[PDB]
């Protein structure tokens, strides 16, 4: 659970951007952003699954998953520095990639503001940067 | 205010915050430690008094508070702040150049909790 960081209180409107640094532990075969309301209200689970060559995203609604969305352009890898742009906007969210590559997802969950953030697995967030 | 947990700031690494403060504010908080009720540095930046207020938090028990008067950044402004955390203290680089120290009186264990209280709105954060 060190590492695995947990931001609360944000106040990140539709419009915001979120940037994120961080670096992908050697041989981990995944790691996730979550990017919600709360712990039980995640408008964007953003779940880069190296062990699966695929992306997962998906939200989460109190205890009910939602449908995947899977993005087979996992062009990163473990050991990696990355860096990723979430913008959200009231419809959807966009995703900017290390190569530049953008992937949208819809916002599932409505348009509150987004007050919560955690990273699970082996990602390690040395930055982050709301605008 | 924005609360981050989990973190792993080991001794040597430094913790740079970037954030807004609120117009009219009479001042705010960052804090850093383990938790609510582990604080090793409170670090509270005071305009009415003309006054950063550093102390620290074990418990329900504050320490001895220290005062640094050179405060000189207002609010409106986004600022900058810089702290190293080292075993024996903290360095809190202020954002007209001066540099305040504070004594790490809780004892080396890296640093998992920052909160941000008051007049405060923190737009980035950095660990190296
Ligand atoms: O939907 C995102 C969550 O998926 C969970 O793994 C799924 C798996 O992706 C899917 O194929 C399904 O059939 O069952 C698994 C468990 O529901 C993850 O455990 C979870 O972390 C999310 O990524």
């Amino acid at each position: 659970m060190t590492g695995e960081l947990e931001v609360k209180n944000m106040d990140m409107k539709p419009g915001s951007t979120l940037k994120i640094t961080g670096s992908i532990a050697d041989g981990t075969d995944g790691f996730v952003i979550n990017l919600g309301q709360g712990t039980d209200k995640l408008n964007l689970h953003f779940n880069p699954r190296f062990s699966e060559s695929t992306i997962v995203c998906n939200s989460l609604d109190g205890s009910n998953w939602g449908q995947e969305q899977r993005e087979d352009h996992l062009c990163f890898s473990p050991g990696s520095e990355v860096k990723f742009t979430v913008t959200f906007e009231s419809d959807k969210f966009k995703v900017k990639l290390p190569d530049g590559h953008e992937l949208t997802f819809p916002n599932r969950l409505g348009h509150s503001h987004l007050s919560y953030l955690s990273v699970r697995g082996g990602f390690n967030m040395s930055s982050f940067k709301l605008k």
